[PDB]
């Protein structure tokens, strides 16, 4: 058994592999509760763990993770891809334990940082550290959150909430944005989030929904347009990605609209 994303399909990711872009090069910190390195189907090139409970980041106790890893796998396979376990069993994490997992990702010289996390308040320690790997360089992507809507309120989480910090929201494979998405001025970005189809601990596969199946999306275009443009700043590959967007209703809810690699890398 095996299954892949409908949404590598959707976003125009297909365009890019047979060109020969896969991703090759770039180094991927997938920051939440560890990724199952024993999937015949997962290739962890390192990484760290940052939770005092459990020591391993490649052993992934709750499944998002491994999840989250695989759908970054299936848009670029062939990006160097590292474990940042900031998150238990329970997908639950302390702030501090975020921000080593930001700091870890600056000093070992990551491309992209996907974090399919996010809480209702911030922290000034935790904006420091979004912005500071911005200024070192780093395409820095969130998930907008699942917190629906709040009359005219925006309801994106942090750290996804930061100018900083691509903000990515959920639709599924109609582009109609999923009833959960976080929504407000501060959401970039859509990518397929609904029913998400990927690798799971203990050589398996399954669905999740949810904005933190979204994130990983645009984390692995990011990695596709590095592999086409070596030189690009991390600026240039988020106007990229936001510029080329296949525009849907208005920005409060979809934000610049659905990412497009194909149109994204040139």
């Amino acid at each position: 058994a095996k299954c892949v994303s409908y949404g590598v399909s959707q976003i125009k990711a297909p365009a890019l592999h047979s060109q020969g872009y896969t991703g090759s090069n770039v180094k991927v910190a997938v920051i939440d509760s560890g990724i199952d390195s024993s999937h015949p189907d997962l290739n962890v090139a390192g990484g760290a763990s940052f939770v005092p409970s459990e020591t391993n980041p490649f052993q992934d106790n709750n499944s998002h993770g491994t999840h989250v890893a695989g759908t970054v796998l299936a848009v670029a396979p062939s990006a160097s891809l590292y474990a940042v376990k900031v998150l238990g069993a329970d997908g639950s994490g302390q702030y501090s334990w975020i921000i080593n997992g930001i700091e870890w990702a600056i000093a070992n010289n990551m491309d992209v940082i996907n974090m399919s996390l996010g809480g209702p308040s911030g922290s000034a320690a935790l904006k420091a550290a979004v912005d500071k790997a911005v200024a070192s360089g780093v395409v820095v992507v969130a998930a907008a959150g699942n917190e629906g809507t709040s009359g005219s309120s925006s309801t994106v989480g942090y750290p996804g909430k930061y100018p900083s910090v691509i903000a990515v929201g959920a639709v599924d494979s109609s582009n109609q944005r999923a009833s959960f998405s976080s929504v407000g001025p501060e959401l970039d970005v859509m990518a397929p989030g609904v029913s998400i189809c990927s690798t799971l601990p203990g050589n398996k596969y399954g669905a999740k929904s949810g904005t933190s199946m979204a994130s990983p999306h645009v984390a692995g275009a990011a990695a596709l347009i590095l592999s086409k443009h070596p030189n690009w700043t991390n600026t240039q590959v988020r106007s990229s990605l936001e510029n080329t967007t296949t525009k849907l209703g208005d920005s409060f809810y979809y934000g610049k609209g659905l990412i497009n690699v194909e149109a994204a890398a040139q």
